[PDB]
């Protein structure tokens, strides 16, 4: 392109749009790269437009969340960027701007973004298990996702990072009450009941139902915070790592500890391939089938990746099982 | 009785016998005295006995709970005892030790002690609208209720005052379960709900369904929390000034901070009489009505007082408007 060299945080033009798609490499960038992203999204969807965020607080945010994330393996605040970059291409891929208003685009964008705030890297099952303080203040009820919820709106309520300040009241509640249902629906503790709540629904949809459209929120939301497999096998290959490093973590603490280990987190039977090839098929693949029904560019787009991954997954997993023949 | 004089805090064997029935005055004893009365709850309803609940740890709990109630108005210790005394004579007047399993008295006393810990005194609305530390911890979900109960858990986590230290982590889990449930299901904004969900199980209740008993529990915790109107008229009356002077509390504060005002907590628009009736024919009766049709023993005992009261206070209003009209 350019006729002189800029800045990282001065995105290229090329940059600007390999954003809008799914297979945008999320490794390339720092997070100073990743949060110039995060700022154009909110111009380009006309959010900074429609809500008069001013463009210094949307900085001021974003570099606030950005800090309020961990330096977690996989619960960071590049996955963060994953899911909230996977929303972005949702909404040009499904059009969802036909769909949505744009105070739906907005808690959806947000919802991405805040989703996992100050995540300490063990799940819910050891905060229950080991009776943490988090257990203990929200009563055993997805600890984590009130947990980032809260965060998200204690960031929110200093003042210079407030981009809703120039909502009114009215909006700013409808906005809280659309962000808490859905960071609170990516418990995956709900996962079948989500899903099933949804399937009825689809039975008959109605884009002008706002119980439908909860829904379908809550199952856009839950669809970028699993969607690692649906990018190109080079960009979703090193996440899996990233995953089992903490699961792993977490289940020889627990062993440690006395506390039950989970037999998906267990060192012992666990590997790359069997992780993803269960996850595939009966997770993402289903859930993707039915935002398909709705969405039939998503088959192409997203089911293809997965169904290419399956197939690689149960080919590495045909060797990693020979591997083993020697050994033990 | 007795031969000679003994310590207020020793009971005597009259208050044993009388503290079974809802007649009990709540208003002719001391902290120390009603803590003595909580502590011989857990002895009498083999609670001690079957959960090997350490003597002097029973009433470490009972001390530190009752300094984690606060002074107010309304929903103070003394309302605590109440609500307690309340599920006492409940389990007595209702047969209850033939219907549910000592785990499950265990359950609705240790929720009916804790179920308001730390109240501030200003309802969930209250939280909500100022956008408080609570509202925003919890996200707006039953933030008070949600609070209690961490508080409760709180306390029982100091080894102290841990009266479930000699259970097994599997008991503990269930009441600890329960015990969430039912906390949280005193949050008035439910009412309705709950008392559907009742109405369902009612039209072919079944003692062996979890489901049904979880739902009766919560009913039964839903039942002494509100149960004030049910005691003797001079037990009863004094807990409507009470209840007011909290209200006002909140409405004064509202009314001042800018805040909206619930026309039910306006000193300018509400009286007992007024505050009562509505309550007791709407919302008190209707509930014991459905508590009878599985213990009709609560007809005599319960919903004639509540219609003493409700003929009472409907003359005081009769009253008070051949006043207000005598006037105007
Ligand atoms: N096996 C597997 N699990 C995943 C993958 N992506 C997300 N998950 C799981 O799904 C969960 C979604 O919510 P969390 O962020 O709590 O934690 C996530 C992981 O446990 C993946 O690629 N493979
Ligand atoms: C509207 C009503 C729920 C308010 N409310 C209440 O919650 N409790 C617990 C009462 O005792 C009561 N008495 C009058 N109004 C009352
Ligand atoms: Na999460
Ligand atoms: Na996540
Ligand atoms: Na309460
Ligand atoms: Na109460």
């Amino acid at each position: 392109g350019s006729h002189m060299t800029y800045p990282k945080y001065l995105l290229s033009p090329e940059t600007i749009e390999a954003l809008r798609k799914p297979t945008f490499d999320v490794w390339l960038w720092e997070p100073n790269e990743m949060l110039s992203c995060l700022e154009h999204m909110y111009h380009d969807l006309g959010l900074v437009r429609d809500f008069s965020i001013n463009p210094v607080t949307l900085r001021r945010w974003l570099f606030c969340v950005h800090d309020n994330y961990r330096n977690n393996p996989f619960h960071n605040f590049r996955h963060c960027f994953c899911v909230a970059q996977m929303m972005y291409s949702m909404v040009w891929l499904c059009s969802l701007q036909e769909k949505f208003s744009q105070t739906d685009i907005l808690i959806l964008m947000t919802a991405a973004i805040c989703h996992d705030l100050d995540h300490p890297g063990y799940n819910n099952t050891y905060q229950i298990n080991a009776r943490t303080e988090l257990a203990v203040r929200y009563n055993d009820i997805s600890p984590l996702e009130n947990h980032h919820c809260a965060v998200a709106f204690q960031i929110l309520a200093e003042p210079e990072c407030n981009i809703f300040s120039n909502i009114p009241p009215d909006g700013f509640k409808q906005i809280r009450q659309g962000m808490i249902t859905l960071i609170l629906a990516t418990d995956m503790a709900r996962h079948a009941e989500i899903m099933d709540s949804f399937k009825e629904k689809m039975e008959n949809f109605d884009y002008s139902n706002e119980e439908h459209m909860t829904l379908l929120k809550m199952i856009l939301i839950k669809c970028c915070d699993i969607s690692n497999e649906v990018r190109p096998m080079e960009v979703a290959e090193p996440w899996v790592d990233c995953l089992l490093e903490e699961y792993f973590m977490q289940s020889d603490r627990e062993k440690s500890e006395g506390l039950p280990v989970a037999p998906f987190m267990d060192r012992d039977k666990v590997t790359k391939a069997t992780a993803q090839i269960g996850f595939i098929k009966f997770v993402l693949i289903p859930m993707f089938e039915t935002v398909t029904k709705l969405f039939p560019m998503v088959e192409e787009i997203m089911l293809q990746p997965l169904w290419e991954s399956r197939d690689r997954y149960e080919e590495l997993k045909r060797i990693d099982d020979a591997m083993k023949e020697l050994q033990k």
